[PDB]
RNA sequence: AGCGCCGCAAUUCAUGCUGCUUGCAGCCUCUGAAUUUUGUUAAAUGAGGGUUAGUUUGACUGUAUAAAUACAGUCUUGCUUUCUGACCCUGGUAGCUGCUCACCCUGAUGCUGCUGUCAAUAGACAGGAUAGGUGCGCUCCCAGCAAUAAGGGCGCGGAUGUACUGCUGUAGUGGCUACUGAAUCACCCCCGAUCAAGGGGGAACCCUCCAAAAGGUGGGUUGAAAGGAGAAGUC
DNA sequence: GACTTCTCAACCA
DNA sequence: TGGTT
């Protein structure tokens, strides 16, 4: 729900063949037909015009009796997986447009487990943390993960054991694992697409559930949402012999949420409202950080892009060179060519993650519960209004010199992934416990002044509300 | 010459250091910032393609420390990525299949550019990435080609011709499929596995100890970092 | 390749 | 293993 981990799954050949023949021959045709029938179904204009869609129209388009001769021999959870995927696809598509869709790949569609369980674990004679699936209990796999993520799988197994020992008095809403994805991965070679295709499982986990105090905050979130749900729908709709069972089940979840788990106890990170960390993005320096406390109007510390990256500062120049080279070949090959997928490296993402981690670390060191960021939409102007301000520094009043230098500079220095940087800073701040706020970056001034004024303006906007 | 980056150096500061008054004073030592000029100063940046389930970036528990952190003991697994090294190769057999070409001017976000011997533009062989230029790189500059960016001139040989064509070969430059040539590594080597599986032998350095000097003992090390993944679209 | 949406069940049979 | 909200 907040973090995703992954691990390869290694198992019998018969198990792999059976799972593939169940996926690519019985499941993916099912998802494709569900998408096609949803597209062909009437009221599509009403759905798209109104936005969103009714909750159970895919399940009600199962009314053509999914159990057709072509779809026989499938566990129910896999039917639910097909329903999940199709509903998510159409939900996202109908939200995007404010038309028939297909699969944007050649590999079989993944398997989605919106439920916590259906991933019953084990530990074979050799000690490996194996896993099988609901309906596919005969399919015993073996988890191959990294030591950087092993403790999550062991937490999964031990949470399942904890609930089992108490005869199901620990709520499955506090389980660390939320969803699982059985995604087939591409494999270079030739042969059957289950000996030359690797299966990888993705576990969705909430990092707050690792500790105990975060488990309490998720507890209180669950309690508030459940109480609002029951007090909003119980009071009306006159219920029936079906949604009264839902009321009873939500009440049992509410009571089961309090019989908590023995959990690591790392105290919650509490910041200060006074201290805001403002990260001002720019074109010459892609990010500059200031740690300003607004009560005393002083600034604790400025950090340039070199200081944040430390021993990874060479990655910035590597990425700038790679961006220049990629843009050069993309323009050069735009003459109706088709070269390779050049620059497949995720170096930009790597530097983004390094910057986000360093910024969050600097936020923690000064105990700041608010990191201030600029809006993405505004940014398309700032990089346009900064380069010209650079030209006026070198050729003041020489307009032709301004344009020439601006063109050469834009050739040498491009925009640097200002969206993924904000996204990863948000991810790391949410993981640590730091609130991300939006500010108004001044279009004029040095990067340090821009960062300080960004954070100060964010605080001044906050004080009103 | 231009631009970007690296470092260097005198220059001014704090984001840094001291001092008590806890925001004021001075210094530049560490850490950094700022259009301040330089590149024999040692100086940091930078190499064409490919090679490891490769090592470290871990979790739990207990500690001093307000945390941040450092030590201790248990466990450990290999997923997806970014560097840093070292290594291997600058290919072969075939099939197919793109774009372009009468000739002449301008030359593009065009192509090519290493070393030493043979040799005629063209290439063979042995090496091989400190592969044209500045410290390094460029959509910049140099040289050659330029039909394979646009543009312009004028030929023949065909057209009922009014329309459009051929001047195209043992052509140039690319793409794909299948087979096999080398590396399948993280201090080095041999053996074996690649849906699991490690086992063994060695080299330098440091430490505990026996010590009687010498010699011997066991232990540890021989690069690190990051992650939220699926699915569908927008430019 | 850089942005834009959506999901991130929990008890009971 | 399988099921309604």
């Amino acid at each position: 729900s907040q973090i995703t981990i992954q691990a390869r799954l290694i198992s019998f050949e018969s198990n792999r063949q059976q799972l593939w023949k169940l996926m690519a021959d019985l499941n993916t045709p099912l998802i494709n037909e569900l998408l096609c029938q949803l597209g062909q179904h009437p009221d599509f204009e009403k759905w798209q015009q109104k936005g969103k869609l009714p909750s159970t129209v895919v399940s009600q388009l199962c009314q053509p009796l999914k159990t057709d001769p072509r779809f026989a021999g499938q566990p129910s959870r896999l039917y639910m997986s097909a329903i999940h995927i199709v509903d998510y696809i159409y939900k996202s598509w109908l939200a995007i447009q404010k038309i028939l869709l297909t699969r944007s790949s050649s590999l079989p569609f993944p398997l989605v487990f919106e439920t916590n369980e259906d991933m019953v674990w084990s530990k074979n004679q050799k000690g490996r943390l194996c896993v099988h699936f609901n309906g596919l209990s005969d399919l015993i796999f073996e988890v191959y993960c990294g030591n950087r993520q092993l403790h999550w799988f062991q937490r999964f197994l031990e949470d399942q054991q904890t609930k089992r020992k108490s005869k199901n008095q620990h709520s499955s809403g506090l389980f660390t694992l939320r969803n699982g994805h059985l995604v087939w991965l591409e494999g270079e070679g030739k042969g059957e697409p289950w000996n030359l295709h690797h299966l990888t499982l993705y576990c969705c986990v909430d990092n707050r559930l690792w500790t105990e105090e975060g488990t309490e905050i998720v507890r209180q979130e669950k309690a508030d949402e459940i109480t609002k749900f029951i007090t909003n729908m119980k009071k009306k709709s006159d219920l029936s012999d079906t949604q009264q069972a839902l009321i009873q089940r939500k009440q049992s979840t509410l009571t089961r949420i309090n019989n908590s788990f023995e959990r690591p106890s790392q105290p919650l990170y509490q910041g200060q409202s006074h201290i805001l960390v403002g990260v001002s993005l720019g074109l010459e320096k892609p990010a500059t950080v200031a740690v300003v406390d607004a009560i005393a109007n002083k600034v604790l510390a400025y950090r340039s892009i070199k200081q944040l990256l430390g021993d990874n500062y060479e990655l910035l120049n590597r990425q700038r060179r790679q961006q220049q080279y990629l843009s050069h070949e993309r323009h050069k090959a735009q003459k109706n060519f088709s070269p390779n997928q050049f620059g497949a490296s995720e170096l930009g993402q790597h530097i983004d993650r390094l910057l986000a981690k360093a910024i969050v670390a600097l936020a923690r060191t000064y105990k700041a519960g608010s990191i201030v960021l600029p809006k993405l939409g505004d940014m398309r102007e700032v990089v346009q209004s900064e380069i010209q301000a650079i030209a006026e520094q070198k050729f003041p009043g020489y307009i032709e010199g301004q344009q020439k230098y601006a063109k050469q500079y834009r050739v040498n220095v491009h925009r640097w992934s200002y969206g993924r940087l904000i996204q990863s800073i948000q991810s790391k701040a949410a993981q640590t416990g730091i609130v991300i706020e939006e500010g108004k970056q001044p279009i004029r001034g040095s990067p340090h002044d821009k960062a300080k004024e960004l954070a100060l303006s964010a605080y001044n906007l906050r004080l009103t509300r």
